[PDB]
C-alpha cells in the first residue's frame, strides 16, 4: 500500500512518478499520524531527491508533499530538516514556475512555525533574502505564504528578529499594512507585533520604517486577530 508507493518514487515512468506524489500528497495532508506513516515508510529522502528532479511536473508534486509534511509537529519538521528538505527549498525560492514558489514558501512557512533551533537551520540555509524578495513578487498567494513565514521566523529569539531586521524585512512589511489583501494585512500586522516584542533597539528600527501611523488604523478594525496584534505591538512601542 505504502512501501509499494514509496517505491514508485524511484521510476523513469514520469506519469507514474507524478501519480505516487500526488497520492503521498493527500496523505500527508490528513493530518500527524499519516506524516508518521509516510516517515516511517522512508517516504522522506526519496521526496527531497525529487526537489532536484529534471522534471518541472515532478518537482511541483514533491513540493506540494514536502509542504504537507512541513505542517505536521515539532518532531516531524525535524525528520523534514535531518532528510535535507532546507537547501533545496531556499533554491526553489528563485524558481520560474509560481506553483513552486506558491508552495516552496508554504512549505518554509511551516517549518518556520517549529522550535528556534529550526527557525535557526533556515536561516542557516540562507531563507531570509529570498523571503523579503517574495514580499515585492506581484502574486497575491505567494505574498501571503512569505509574510506568514517571517511573521513566524519573528516568534524566535531577539537575534533571529535581528536577523529579519538585518534581511531588510521592515520597510515591505510596514508597507504591507495596507493598500493589499485581507489576509495580507492579517499576516504583515502579526509579523510586525512578533517583531515588537524583541529588544528595545529592535522596537525603535520598527518606528523608524514608519510602523506606528500604519498600526493606528488597524487598533480599530473589527477583525479580532488584526485589533490584537496591532494593540500589542502599539503598547510596545510606547
Amino acid at each position: 500500500e505504502l512501501p509499494q508507493m514509496v517505491q514508485q518514487l524511484n521510476s523513469p515512468d514520469q506519469q507514474e512518478l507524478q501519480s505516487a506524489l500526488r497520492k503521498l500528497s493527500q496523505i500527508a495532508s490528513g493530518g500527524n499520524e499519516q506524516i508518521q506513516k509516510l516517515i516511517e515508510a522512508g517516504a522522506l529522502s526519496p521526496l527531497v531527491k525529487l526537489l532536484d528532479d529534471a522534471s518541472e511536473e515532478v518537482i511541483k508534486n514533491a513540493v506540494a508533499a514536502i509542504a504537507n509534511i512541513a505542517a505536521g509537529n515539532n518532531e516531524q519538521i525535524q525528520k523534514l530538516i535531518e532528510a535535507g528538505a532546507l537547501s533545496p527549498l531556499v533554491k526553489l525560492l528563485d524558481d520560474a514556475s509560481e506553483e513552486v514558489i506558491k508552495n516552496a514558501v508554504a512549505a518554509i512557512a511551516n517549518i518556520a512555525a517549529g522550535n528556534n533551533e529550526q527557525i535557526q537551520k533556515l536561516i542557516e540555509a540562507g531563507a531570509l533574502s529570498p523571503l523579503v524578495k517574495l514580499l515585492d513578487d506581484a502574486s497575491e498567494e505567494v505574498i501571503k505564504n512569505a509574510v506568514a513565514a517571517i511573521a513566524n521566523i519573528a516568534a524566535g529569539n531577539n537575534e533571529q528578529i535581528q536577523k529579519l531586521i538585518e534581511a531588510g524585512a521592515l520597510s515591505p512589511l510596514v508597507k504591507l499594512l495596507d493598500d493589499a489583501s485581507e489576509e495580507v494585512i492579517k499576516n504583515a500586522v502579526a509579523a510586525i507585533a512578533n517583531i515588537a516584542a524583541g529588544n528595545n533597539e529592535q522596537i525603535q528600527k520598527l518606528e523608524e520604517a514608519g510602523a506606528e501611523p500604519a498600526l493606528e488604523k488597524l487598533q480599530s478594525s473589527p477583525n479580532e486577530e488584526v485589533q490584537k496584534n496591532a494593540q500589542a505591538a502599539l503598547e510596545a512601542l510606547n
